[PDB]
């Protein structure tokens, strides 16, 4: 498959080139998969989910995303026209309140709620967790996250937006999940990206189009944007079954295009993903 005039972070994940505009994809999308995003929610109604989102779980009086951080990301994993993987399942678990911020102790509970829900949930292909949130090191936070991927979910977390060494943020810091890095469409590290020896790979970051509440859409940049486009791309491979949950950092890393970026200091991997897809 190919989408004409993509957003240009879907164009990269399967480009060896910056600079192009089309996205390549097997047709397959993701389809079988599912994909948690643990976040401010998601616009389930948006037309583009089309159907394929819902709201499993929330810690707060709703589970309406009132904020748009939880949409944006959901509509990177899957969105039809902004999503890596178009036909993947889409289950939010509100863990941030509609300003953004979110107490540990309920980031935890929700990540042993992705734990236990995916049991009840029909993803054959494989489940993955995308945790566009951070803030500084707890080991707690970190145990949740290493027990949710050993569950055999894989797991996907945003290194951070400090411009510093990841080892000081969580679940960043916790070596067993991918932590996701942020680059530019230039190939450049984003300014803001976190890094050091814990990153596992980098994603586009920088000037991200995706959904937005209200059924609308907008550009904004993050860690928490690279974070769904590797998300989205494990979801793909699980369905194309190049992979799985265990594995699927790895491989990704393995296949990522190498050495490319620039801004990446010394101990730092410099590791694009790609989905190495072939027409
Ligand atoms: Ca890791």
């Amino acid at each position: 498959a190919a989408q004409t005039n993509a957003p240009w972070g879907l164009a990269r994940i399967s480009s060896t080139s910056p600079g192009t505009s089309t996205y390549y994809y097997d047709e397959s999308a993701g389809q079988g998969s599912c994909v948690y995003v643990i976040d401010t929610g998601i616009e389930a109604s948006h037309p583009e989910f089309e159907g394929r989102a819902q709201m499993v779980k929330t810690y707060y009086y709703s589970s309406r995303d009132g904020n748009g951080h939880g949409t944006h990301c959901a509509g990177t994993v899957g969105s039809r026209t902004y999503g890596v993987a178009k036909k993947t399942q889409l289950f939010g678990v509100k863990v941030l309140d509609d300003n953004g911020s979110g107490q540990y102790s309920t980031i935890i509970a929700g990540m042993d709620f992705v734990a236990s829900d995916k049991n009840n949930r029909n993803c054959p292909k494989g489940v993955v967790a995308s945790l566009s949130l951070g803030g500084g090191y707890s080991s707690s936070v970190n145990s949740a996250a290493a027990r949710l991927q050993s569950s055999g979910v894989m797991v996907a977390v945003a290194a951070g937006n400090n411009n510093a060494d990841a080892r000081n943020y969580s679940p960043a810091s916790e070596p067993s999940v991918c932590t996701v890095g942020a680059s530019d469409r230039y190939d450049r590290r984003s300014s803001f990206s976190n890094y050091g020896s814990v990153l596992d790979i980098f994603g586009p970051g920088t000037d991200i189009l995706s959904t937005w509440i209200g059924g609308s859409t907008r550009s904004i940049s993050g860690t928490s944007m690279a974070t769904p486009h590797v998300a989205g791309l494990a979801a793909y491979l699980m369905t194309l079954g190049k992979t799985t949950a265990a594995s699927a950092c790895r491989y990704i890393a393995d296949t990522a295009n190498k050495g490319d970026l620039s801004n990446i200091p010394f101990g730092t991997v410099n590791l694009l993903a790609y989905n190495n897809y072939q027409a």
